[PDB]
């Protein structure tokens, strides 16, 4: 039988120190192609043996199809193919999308159901998994409206995070590291960042704010982990909730959800379980 493995390369929507994301066909359909920099070859790796411990099948993860590793003269080219979702990233598409109440209620939730699924043990099944990079960059939005969850390549089952999301416990260096929990309560504190710039872009009362990345206003914009460590920890700052949110009862409940993500003490920290059962019951 022929095995088909041509891939045309059409598009570059992605490049960074990571290397580069392509839009490819395979046989008519869109694929996405990530290529590895050497710089970030142990991502593939990881990735990689995760997909070959459990093949994670769920609509708010990017759905896998391919690892290939193709020997070069004198270099190893290591390419990621998973779904292509043409609307690109959920930081892209907030640029200059607003949205309403059951838009922003349907990504956030989305984006739960996928965590949640990250972080679930299931028996007979898949380990427990944290993805220890989640941020706007790392999700993906679908036509039907729904997101999906990108980038398992510093996830840990049961390269550093991006600064910019690192939870206090992280930048501080307490995080208990050898429990699994501890992974679990770092992608909580990045999903309420994450939460924060999507609740932004929700009009209520002819009312917006621009988008802007978490800590916009009190960090550099390619800031340090001194900075970082400064704002979060030392000082305790948190995102800034506007007033015109608690004249709307969707952004007044999602603004507690968004707190019951930063505490200080990783363990007060909602599971995400607990956060997709309490946007079930808003609006
Ligand atoms: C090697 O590499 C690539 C392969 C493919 C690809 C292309 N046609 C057919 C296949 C295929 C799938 C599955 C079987 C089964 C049949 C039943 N039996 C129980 C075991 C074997 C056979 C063949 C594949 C996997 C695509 C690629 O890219 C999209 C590849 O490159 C990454
Ligand atoms: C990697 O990705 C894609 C692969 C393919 C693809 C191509 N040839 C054959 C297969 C296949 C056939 C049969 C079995 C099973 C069936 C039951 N039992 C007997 C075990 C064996 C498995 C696999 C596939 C899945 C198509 C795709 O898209 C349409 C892919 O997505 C890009
Ligand atoms: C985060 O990470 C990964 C992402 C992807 C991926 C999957 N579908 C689509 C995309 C994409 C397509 C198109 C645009 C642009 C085109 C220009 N227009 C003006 C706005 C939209 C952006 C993005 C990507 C980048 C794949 C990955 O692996 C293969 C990723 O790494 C795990």
């Amino acid at each position: 039988r022929t095995v088909a493995r041509d891939i045309t390369l059409l598009e570059c929507v992605g490049k960074g120190r990571y290397g580069e994301v392509w839009r490819g066909s395979w046989q008519g359909e869109n694929v996405a192609v990530k290529i590895f920099s050497s710089r970030d070859e142990k991502s593939w790796f990881r990735e990689t043996e995760l997909y070959n411990t459990v093949m994670l099948r769920h609509e708010n993860i990017l759905g896998f199809i391919a690892s290939d590793m193709t020997s070069r003269h004198s270099s190893t080219q290591l390419w990621l193919i998973t779904h292509y979702h043409e609307m690109g990233s959920l930081y892209d598409y907030l640029q200059l999308t607003t949205l309403d109440t059951v838009s922003c209620l349907r990504i956030v939730l989305s984006i739960a159901s996928g965590l949640a699924h990250l972080h679930i043990e299931i028996f007979g099944g898949k380990p427990a998994i944290a993805h220890r990079d989640l941020k706007s960059k790392n999700i993906l939005v679908k036509k039907n409206g729904q997101c999906c969850i990108a980038d398992l390549g510093l996830a840990v089952m049961h390269r550093v995070g991006t600064k910019r999301y690192m939870a206090p416990e992280v930048l501080d260096e307490t995080i208990q590291v050898d429990c699994f929990d501890s992974y679990k309560r770092v992608d909580i504190w990045a999903f309420g960042l994450v939460l924060w710039e999507v609740a932004r872009r929700m009009v209520s009362n002819g009312i917006v704010e621009d988008y802007k990345p978490p800590f916009y206003d009190v960090v550099p914009n390619d800031p340090s982990f001194e900075d970082m460590r400064k704002v979060v920890c030392v000082d305790q700052q948190r995102p800034n909730i506007p007033n015109r949110w608690f004249s709307d009862p969707t952004l007044t409940s999602l603004a507690k959800l968004m707190k019951e993500c930063w505490y200080q003490n990783p363990s007060a920290r909602l599971t995400a379980l607990r956060i997709k059962k309490t946007l079930t019951k808003i609006d």
